[PDB]
């Protein structure tokens, strides 16, 4: 039921005062392990690295009881802050996810170079080089673009129909998080993916 993670990313409603809710976000960004996991064991970076923030950001919140994401990192004021360096990380992990996806659906490109733009564009250069070596290591374990489809839903069409949904609700919750930890001067690395990021959530599809 892969199709579940576009309802859940819908929840998570940004509407006028550009905030994210606390709740529907993290129960989406449970369901975007599903991607990690129809890429295998060569995402383990990505999937313990993306699982480990889901858990920090439900322990941080708790005197706080922050409603949403903007109020929680305020309640920090600190780059250092649990919950503020996990949601740094979090969503470089779905720029680079969204990144990935997206060359995937729309342009003819390999997985391969497919994972590789990706990374490049987002999470390399906030790895070490040691780091960067098990990523590409990773890389080296990566299913073709039809077997990573049929891995997410047994029908392909469907797989990469639900895939397309999903970058599109994802991308308000993720983009006002993206030009927030700028707002606070916390990302200085990763840049992510230039056409995905821009204004319109529908655009990169064209």
């Amino acid at each position: 039921d892969f199709g579940i993670i576009v309802i859940l990313w819908k929840q998570v409603t940004v509407k006028e005062d550009g905030k994210v809710p606390l709740e529907p976000f993290l129960t989406a960004a449970k369901e975007v392990l599903r991607v990690v996991d129809a890429f295998g064991s060569g995402f383990r970076i990505v999937k313990n690295d993306i699982a480990g923030n889901i858990k920090k950001l439900y322990r941080a919140n708790q005197t706080v009881h922050a409603e949403t994401l903007q109020e929680l990192i305020i309640a920090e004021n600190s780059p250092d802050g649990l919950a503020t360096v996990a949601l740094l990380w979090l969503k470089r992990a779905f720029q680079f996810i969204a990144s990935f996806l997206r060359r995937l659906v729309v342009t003819d490109k390999s997985l391969e170079q497919c994972v590789t733009e990706a990374y490049n564009c987002t999470l390399r250069p906030c790895h070490s080089a040691v780091i960067q070596k098990v990523f590409w290591g990773g890389v080296k374990l990566a299913p073709s673009r039809e077997r990573f489809y049929r891995k997410l839903h047994p029908d392909l069409n469907i797989a990469k129909a639900k895939i397309e949904e999903f970058l599109i609700e994802l991308h308000d919750p993720l983009c006002c998080i993206v030009q927030f930890f700028f707002q606070r001067e916390l990302e200085d690395q990763c840049w992510g993916d230039e056409v995905y990021q821009r204004k319109d959530s529908s655009e990169w599809l064209k």
